[PDB]
């Protein structure tokens, strides 16, 4: 349940969702389009709201300066970072590029989205509180019993139940239960979240309806849902 090709795809979809939020250009390849250090600075500009000027020049030292600026901003935001140096990003290291993007997603999409609730509940484990939120929210949906952020989501019922429990107005639950295809249920939830909740479709059905669902991708998407669903 730690799947790196799926992570490449879904993390890139999240990065481009941020860029869509700010009207900037999308990236096409996560292991090439971050090397010059510019688009990382664009992403951190969008996330921090601060201007992060780029170095001028097309040599390796300018990319290294850009990435050093990005890493200094991350450390200034108390971000939990992987063991990384600027050269690892400039030179296209796959695992550490994925790991930096995951550090960013976890800091902003997960921890920061959930920070006020966690300070209220006086809890620190983000996964425990998010799992409890899903479980309590879907307690009265009988086809749903979420115990993890992987296989509990594969048949598409838990996602539709999480959406429905916070917005019972959007659809009739029995219409989803009557869908025998987990692909149709997953697409149904994805389309609701995309067009009625403003969440980019970070996940494909095959990223969830699969033998080993990627835990980080699902956690990312579920915390984005937590970010936009009403919890009055």
């Amino acid at each position: 349940y730690e799947r790196e090709d799926v992570q490449k795809k879904t993390f890139t979809k999240w990065v481009n969702a941020q860029f869509s939020k700010f009207g900037k250009q999308h990236i096409e390849n996560l292991f090439s389009d971050l090397q010059d250090g510019r688009r990382l600075l664009d992403l951190l500009e969008g996330l921090t709201g601060q201007k992060l000027p780029k170095e001028k020049g097309s040599t390796r030292v300018h990319a290294l300066n850009n990435v050093n600026k990005a890493l200094r901003v991350l450390q200034n935001n108390n971000v939990d970072l992987v063991n990384i140096g600027s050269t690892d990003i400039v030179d296209g290291n796959h695992k550490l590029t994925l790991g930096l993007i995951w550090n960013i997603i976890l800091h902003w999409q997960v921890k920061n989205v959930m920070k006020n609730i966690m300070a209220g509940l006086q809890q620190t484990n983000s996964e425990k509180i998010l799992l409890s939120w899903v479980r309590q929210s879907t307690r009265n949906y009988p086809q749903v019993n979420v115990i993890n952020f992987t296989t509990s989501w594969s048949d598409g019922l838990a996602l539709n139940a999480l959406i429905h429990s916070h917005r019972p107005d959007l659809f009739d639950w029995n219409s989803v239960v009557s869908q025998q295809s987990a692909t149709q249920r997953l697409e149904h939830a994805f389309n609701i979240a995309r067009y009625q909740l403003g969440i980019e479709k970070l996940l494909d059905p095959e990223d969830v309806d699969t033998t080993y669902p990627d835990k980080k991708s699902i956690l990312m998407y579920i915390t984005s849902l937590f970010q936009v669903l009403p919890q009055q």
